[PDB]
């Protein structure tokens, strides 16, 4: 019964540092894809990816970087960017048993848990693997590693499922806040990005390698002629807090979360089955008297995924299907933090009136005609919003954003 | 709102492949601990662990099983054990919306994120790594492979949370149902051994060293020699479920969950501050109006761990302790599975009139002076338990489980 908004917001991704940077390239349809020299010296067929432009060098304490992957580290600068997005002062959320964390990742960290066999073979043994490398292994890293310094007192864990984590962490904060739990949940995820767990991709096909030598044109969701994702990294974080708090502080309101579905397939283990889908955003709609103006797709850029979306949404809209664009065709497919963020990319569509263009569409699939699949950027004023996560294991998650009447 | 009972379990630990050998190993006090020839020539101080005693080959459908790791293997023969204790048949759990699962695992699969690693590097490349390395390594492995075969339409993903991740996944499954999104709930995890992740424990000196020699005295919660905890495996389900659901199919309740509370420290990245604990035990305690009879304690077997956790139960309970016993002491310490196993161990006690008791102590820690610590099985009967999991990153889990009323 008690209503739940979001209050603020911190990305680190592809095609922005924070959400000024963000903004900017969404109306530009800027890509954020380049070469990876890693990817091709890994063996990889793959050798593009949407990496972070930052170096993270110094912008952490040393005493707690030290327990941190990157993963942690791409979540840990969202959320202090969206502490101060959220105008919230340490003596508010500190400490504060109403105030939680739910925050995770799509692999922990390949990387060092690679590392850690890696120096445990060689001749140094034990010496050369450290005493940091559990806590940035482990799954639940993004959470503990986040918490633990910003001295969070309330519910602290982290939801993983594939592609849909941080879309489920968002989802179960908001839970937490209607069982009258917590008053403040940030939630996000974030996700390294390595040739360790790439290959893992590349291995069974997933990645794009038709494009390597024009990689800004890989990514390419609902072109005729898409060949799998482009693999990317980063980070996000949203201040989801109860109503009656964030109205009591004078917080800025970017929307209230008014739907949340969470499905499972039950079918296939890497492709999912359309059906999952439309039932999930079915869930998400329940309640929601106003039509959605503008749906973020998953639309990952591959074969399969992008068509199957397509029928769901068909099937689920009729004659009423609203304005699309995936924008992973600029940012790449970021895994466990692609929830999050895109779901910081529909606030901020939501709070600027536009809509991003969906790139890279020189031919559209068969599949997708008559849908209206946005391709250039468009100014219109949106008032309620759609995001699909949907994630290998035929996990899903969809959130349906509104703006707060006047 | 709605009552939530637990109306079926499944379980693969180091005592035990189903709950009847588990039972007997609980009454008589045997450990599960070994000596491991791996963990020795992995190059690790720390020789003993507890495995299971299983030979899964063939236990799984080829199709199947191709897509898992030794967590979701766990996990999934825990489930089978649990939906044939339930009394359930297919078409009441399968392609029900209404039926869900959220299990989870510590680390995903160090094993076969390594594996991808050491295949890519090698002449092979792509081809050594395969097409199913990714749903084996992912953190929502366990999640992921389990609702895929067992056709789950319900919510589906996985929690992690270190040492809490199972107990967080029970947690979250009653919330599940409290909210009246799901009827039965599917909980539990299951975490893989192997020396790819052990290795990292002994080198931060987290796991006992000093007693290879006598594997079943390696694991001595409370006693004043105990010199860090035994790595286990081993995975672990039960079957949440709404009570007036439940009763309409002549279920056999073990019991209802009367208490769930999950708190953070926001102190130490790997030992506990204690303060959390208190909170969380307090948090689960909210609303119960009989006295705590048993309490499966976390007690892995450290320095600091154990007697912090005992200052919180002072701190609870002053001087009306209700009986304590760490059966770690017996089994090792399971991670990921932990939560999940001693809720098990836990509702056996309670079903059978039983205390388990805690192993090994030949001289108690002065810190455990005027508390009950039961160290011989005792039969007793039992009406309300608790259950502590405190995992790295200051994350804390409490479940109070209690008879239902004829
Ligand atoms: C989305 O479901 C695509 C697959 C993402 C899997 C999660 C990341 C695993 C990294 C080892
Ligand atoms: C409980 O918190 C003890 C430490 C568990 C760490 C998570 C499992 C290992 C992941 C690599
Ligand atoms: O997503
Ligand atoms: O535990």
């Amino acid at each position: 019964m008690k209503r739940v908004v979001i209050t603020g917001l911190g990305i680190v991704s592809s095609i922005g540092n924070n959400q000024q940077e963000v903004l900017a390239s969404l109306r530009e349809g800027r890509s954020g894809i380049t070469f990876s020299q890693e990817l091709k010296d890994s063996g990889m067929r793959s050798h593009v990816w949407g990496n972070v432009k930052l170096d993270t060098t110094g912008l952490i304490d040393r005493k707690v970087v030290r327990f941190m992957s990157d993963a942690s580290i791409y979540a840990f600068l969202s959320m202090e960017q969206a502490i101060a997005d959220a105008g919230l002062s340490p003596e508010a959320y500190q400490n504060n048993p109403r105030v939680g964390l739910i925050a995770g990742s799509g692999g922990g960290s390949p990387r060092f848990q690679v590392f850690g066999a890696d120096a445990m073979r060689g001749p140094r043994g034990l010496k050369a693997v450290g005493p940091y490398v559990v806590t940035k292994a482990m799954a639940s890293g993004v959470s503990a590693c986040l918490a633990t310094p910003f001295k969070i007192h309330g519910v602290n864990y982290s939801i993983s499922s594939a592609s849909a984590t941080s879309a489920h962490c968002i989802g179960n904060a908001v839970e937490q806040i209607q069982l009258g739990k917590q008053d403040i949940v940030f939630a996000g995820g974030g996700e390294e990005l390595c040739w360790e767990m790439a290959c893992e991709f590349d291995a069974m096909g997933a990645l794009s390698t038709k494009y390597n030598d024009t990689p800004e044109k890989a990514s390419r969701t609902y072109d005729a002629h898409r060949d799998g994702f482009v693999i990317a990294g980063g980070g996000g974080m949203v201040v989801v807090e109860e109503l009656e708090h964030a109205l009591a502080r004078g917080a800025h309101i970017y929307a209230e979360i008014v739907g949340y579905g969470a499905t499972s397939d039950g079918a296939d283990m890497v492709a999912p089955s359309g059906e999952g889908a439309v039932r999930c955003m079915k869930m998400a709609m329940h309640g929601v008297d106003t039509p959605i103006d503008y749906l973020n797709s998953h639309g990952t850029s591959t074969p399969v995924g992008d068509v199957k979306e397509l029928a769901a949404i068909r099937e689920v809209f009729g004659d009423k299907s609203p304005a699309i664009s995936a924008t992973k065709a600029m940012t790449g497919h970021s895994l466990g933090a692609a929830g999050v963020q895109e779901a910081i990319y529909s606030l901020l569509m939501l709070e600027h009136g536009f809509i991003a263009p969906s790139i890279n569409i020189e031919e559209l699939d068969e599949q997708a005609a008559g849908l209206n699949i946005v391709t250039e950027t468009t100014d219109r004023e949106l008032t309620t919003v759609m995001s699909n996560s949907f994630g290998f294991g035929g996990t899903n998650a969809t959130l349906v954003m509104r703006k707060l009447k006047d």
